[PDB]
RNA sequence: GGCGUUGCCGGUCUGGCAACGCC
RNA sequence: GGCGUUGCCGGUCUGGCAACGCC
């Protein structure tokens, strides 16, 4: 059923979910907000709670929360960043979310936004911790939709035996460049595993 | 012999084309003339005529004696300079930036002249921030298999037998797996063979 | 308090401990 | 011609090709 809405006013749970957002918003004024399997965890754990998300997004679809890809804050929340570094956040998601399989590299984008790679850290760790970018590696950022993608591709290859860097380039129509730190990222968080000199997709 | 003919001829030609490279990549004057012959001889042919002061012998490339690259006389001492602070720090290497900052280089002048020396075998590139001097690194391999020699090493251990830090033995060991001195196993390290 | 850099540690990660810079 | 940069390639650089800059 997905779950709607129930009966229980045991609402002692927003409180205690308020609570802990503004202790953290408060403590973390630069950070998205907390993250949800922290909050899952700490509050929502013993509970054998699959309607947590339910939960989050009622809430959400009420105005009480913004939600973030593994981020939650306070429906009012703002971090403390300049207005230069908001409108910074923005175009960053932008230019990243268009240039989709072919991210710029860090040092292309501080060049282009004309930015000190201290500040641009500082943004993009914001953007990774709200689950809008994902880090590859020191150099490449990708956004989480553009990743996604990616892994639909590769899964889809995989399904018939191991595939080499080439058959990953030439299936995401891209370059070694951006395949093998992807395919090295992929291995590190466990979505493929290495077999031979080829991988496979485990989880 | 003839076969010096040939070879004063490849490297004349060489050393002509390619006036800032150290010579002649060592595999490929053997490939392209001496690979009938085999590896044995074709080194007492380059140690013999090296010690009659014909071949200036490198690392891995060979030149005439006589040949200067042409580099400019600031770089020449530039490239004994840069060769110097790498054999004196050794298992500590400098890093790129931190060369190209005390020496006040371009990164492209800096990466010309680096290029060169491990070209010529003077440097290794253990990755894209340290070169490691040749001398450093063969004997940073026998320490490696002094300490493997009892069993597979942790990280920890190998720092310890260089007596270095993790920052300079990580990038150390991946290097020497990647060109298969030594394998990783786990979180231990054995030298293969 | 936070944000970042560096060093060392522990296989390794926005990890622990410390210096420093910034707010 | 070379040196460098960037791109692409082949699992990789003591590379190959192309464009650009410099000589």
């Amino acid at each position: 059923d997905l779950y709607a809405i129930s009966t229980e006013r045991y609402q002692a749970w927003w409180q205690a979910v308020t609570r802990a957002l503004e202790e953290f918003h408060s403590r973390y004024p630069l950070r998205p907000g907390l993250a949800r399997e922290e909050l899952r965890s700490r509050y929502f754990s013993r509970l054998p709670a699959r309607v947590y998300q339910a939960l989050l997004e009622e809430w959400s679809r009420e105005g009480r929360l913004q939600l973030a890809a593994n981020t939650v804050a306070l429906a009012g929340f703002t971090p403390s960043f300049s207005e230069t570094q908001k409108k910074l956040l923005k175009d960053l998601e932008d230019k990243y979310r268009v240039s989709r399989w072919q991210p710029p590299s860090f040092k292309e984008v501080a060049g282009s936004f004309n930015l000190d790679p201290s500040e641009l850290e500082e943004l993009l760790h914001y953007l990774v911790r709200e689950g809008v970018l994902v880090k590859i590696n020191d150099e490449f950022y990708w956004h989480r939709q553009a990743l996604g993608e990616a892994r639909e591709v590769i899964k889809n290859l995989a399904s018939t035996g191991p595939f080499g860097l080439a058959e990953a380039r030439d299936a995401l129509g891209s370059s070694r460049k951006y395949v093998l730190p992807l395919l090295e990222y992929l291995d590190q968080v466990k979505f493929t595993r290495r077999v031979g000199d080829k991988r496979v997709v485990v989880g």
